């Protein structure tokens, strides 16, 4: 039911899932040592069945091939400019986007890459400027293994677990382990580094809807800190907190999570939205 297949892109071969909806486009963009099968429940469910869901796997991850260029693709800049690449060879120039953790980051990215994007929903993801990581994150092992090159069998283990939250399946060991580690270390140094744009300013200045949605039991981040981050046009006026959930609401919380999608789609789709500037 999904169609998979591959792009040649000027970043490598990126690999590409959609669901079969003949709605609006949805692009979601997968994490850190993640891939777009992650996103199953959307792509082979309610959601995918009346809306495009695309979920692309970015350089390094999952089936796509590994970078052409580490030093131009592996940044939270460089993946936007990759998806934004993708969205242009797919033709679509007005998805909805949806990112997940360095998804989130991605997304904030390619505001400016990609101006008709309809809306910009982010779980995982606080937007922080390079000096604010450690208001913005919460610290520890897992944390630290994001920007880690080298992982163990146990590295894999424990990041897919906590990355992904409850339940653990084999397979997230498979996505987890293939990626690019050199991806893991130039992204975080140059998230740290700030060598794109400040995504805090992004956001508070950005003009399309933007939701926020996480999981009330992240373990990665600091959920009251991103509850005070100012953005232009806040999806419903607040934040969002899903009870029972942690980093990967989608996956752990499926139905309540889809009801914020579906009604983001529905209201980034369906009503009308101006830029005043």
């Amino acid at each position: 039911t999904i169609n998979y297949h591959e792009l040649e892109t000027s970043h490598g071969r990126i690999a590409v899932r959609e669901s079969e909806g003949e709605g609006a486009p949805l692009l979601m963009i997968h994490g850190n040592s993640s891939s777009g099968a992650i996103f199953a429940p959307q792509l082979e469910g309610e959601i995918g069945k009346k809306w495009r869901v695309i979920a692309p796997d970015l350089p390094g991850h999952g089936k796509s091939t590994d970078a052409i260029d580490p030093d131009r693709s592996y940044s939270m800049e460089g993946y936007a400019d990759a998806m934004t690449e993708v969205m242009q060879q797919l033709g679509i120039a007005d998805a909805v986007v949806f990112g997940w953790g360095l998804g989130g980051h991605i997304g904030i990215e390619m505001i400016a890459r990609y101006p008709e994007m309809r809306g910009l929903m982010i779980t995982g993801t606080p937007p922080v400027a390079r000096e604010e990581v450690g208001q913005g994150f919460k610290s520890g092992p897992d944390m630290a293994l994001a920007g880690q090159e080298i992982f163990s069998e146990r590295d894999v283990e424990s990041y897919a677990r906590s990355t992904c939250g409850e339940p653990f399946e084999a397979s997230l060991l498979d996505i987890v382990a293939r990626t690019d580690g050199r991806a893991r270390r130039i992204m975080f140094e140059k998230f740290g580094s700030g060598t794109g744009g400040n995504q805090r300013d992004i956001v508070a200045e950005a003009q399309l809807p933007i939701a926020v949605v996480n999981g009330r039991d992240e373990p990665f981040v600091e959920l009251d800190f991103v509850s005070k981050v100012k953005f232009g046009n806040l999806w419903e006026g607040k934040t969002h907190v899903i009870d029972n959930a942690g980093h990967a609401p989608f996956r752990e919380a499926p139905a309540e999570f889809d009801a914020y999608l579906a009604r983001f789609i529905r209201d980034c789709t369906q009503l009308e939205h101006h830029h005043h500037h």
